[PDB]
């Protein structure tokens, strides 16, 4: 599977017939039908005591890898019942900046999105909590192209270590609190995965607030490979899964 012509997203219902399931993602924020719910509460990040140990190129993207042996990073409150820990983070952008983003607003595209990927700690572990409804936790950013964002130059400087798929590098004391928007006002609705196996475990919490990088910051992000070392270079742009179809379910505001 890739994001090529003849592997692309249109072609993974073969590879993963959940592809065309009832809860998939990414889908689009219609803002007028969406349901602000008051019985949602205030979201609360813990990132304080957080701890990143890698950043690797795993052929779709890269990922900021973190220790969630314990509870470090955790996300709570908001949509979610229990703990949810951080075990990674990852992007998708485009190859142009009016493309990147999976979710879109009103139909609007951006340039890039931020998925911080959070486990339910009442499953034990990553592999069993996508077995569950409930399992899982993604919290949805979206970049603008715009100033530079100071908090994510650390990222930047580091691709050109893992320009290619099966690279990785140690990259301890990543603050992930400098990539997180001012406001924390989101929208909620039940999803999965926007990659393969394209399990509908996911809760997700897409920010309204978009964080702003600059020109360069995400020219970095297109210089990345697909392929690994040796073969024919495939740009690691357009990253990104459609919309899909609602079917039903509906999108929570907490605004
Ligand atoms: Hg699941
Ligand atoms: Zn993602």
């Amino acid at each position: 599977w890739g994001y090529g012509k003849h592997n692309g997203p249109e072609h993974w219902h073969k590879d993963f017939p959940i592809a065309k399931g009832e809860r998939q993602s990414p889908v689009d924020i219609d803002t007028h039908t969406a349901k602000y719910d008051p019985s949602l509460k205030p979201l609360s990040v813990s990132y304080d005591q957080a701890t990143s140990l890698r950043i690797l190129n795993n052929g779709h993207a890269f990922n900021v890898e973190f220790d969630d042996s314990q509870d470090k990073a955790v996300l709570k409150g908001g949509p979610l019942d229990g703990t949810y820990r951080l075990i990674q983070f990852h992007f998708h952008w485009g190859s142009l900046d009016g493309q990147g983003s999976e979710h879109t607003v009103d139909k609007k595209k951006y340039a890039a999105e931020l998925h911080l990927v959070h486990w339910n700690t009442k499953y034990g572990d990553f592999g069993k909590a996508v077995q569950q409804p409930d399992g899982l936790a993604v919290l949805g950013i979206f970049l603008k192209v715009g100033s530079a964002k100071p908090g994510l130059q650390k990222v930047v400087d580091v691709l050109d270590s893992i320009k290619t798929k099966g690279k990785s590098a140690d990259f301890t004391n990543f603050d992930p609190r400098g990539l997180l928007p001012e406001s924390l006002d989101y929208w909620t609705y039940p999803g999965s995965l926007t990659t393969p196996p394209l399990l509908e475990c996911v809760t997700w919490i897409v920010l309204k607030e978009p964080i702003s990088v600059s020109s360069e910051q995400v020219l970095k992000f297109r210089k990345l490979n697909f392929n690994g070392e040796g073969e024919p270079e495939e740009l690691m742009v357009d990253n990104w899964r459609p919309a899909q179809p609602l079917k039903n379910r509906q999108i929570k505001a907490s605004f």
